[PDB]
């Protein structure tokens, strides 16, 4: 409608899956590793740290865009969240 399309070239959709679930996610193209990890955290209430992201079999490292690792649209990313101790 007027000027502006649907959907965007910027806009992706990745599923994030771990050994209990799966989840979609929306995502830019360009989100990088940190940022995934902090939209995953708001959404299973995690911390960041708790969290290892797989893709092509490689740990996947903060700094990289979605695109550099090789993640498109419609793929899958494992995760693993590592369980919190009991105490400190």
């Amino acid at each position: 409608s007027g000027l502006v399309p649907r959907g965007s070239p910027h806009l992706i959709k990745v599923t994030v899956k771990t050994p209990k679930d799966k989840e979609d996610f929306s995502v830019t193209d360009t989100c990088t590793i940190q940022q995934l990890k902090e939209e995953i955290s708001q959404r299973f209430k995690a911390h960041p740290d708790q969290l290892v992201l797989i893709f092509a079999g490689k740990i996947l490292k903060d700094p990289d865009s979605l695109a550099q690792c090789g993640v498109r649209d419609g793929l899958t990313v494992h995760l693993v969240i590592k369980r919190q101790h009991r105490a400190m």
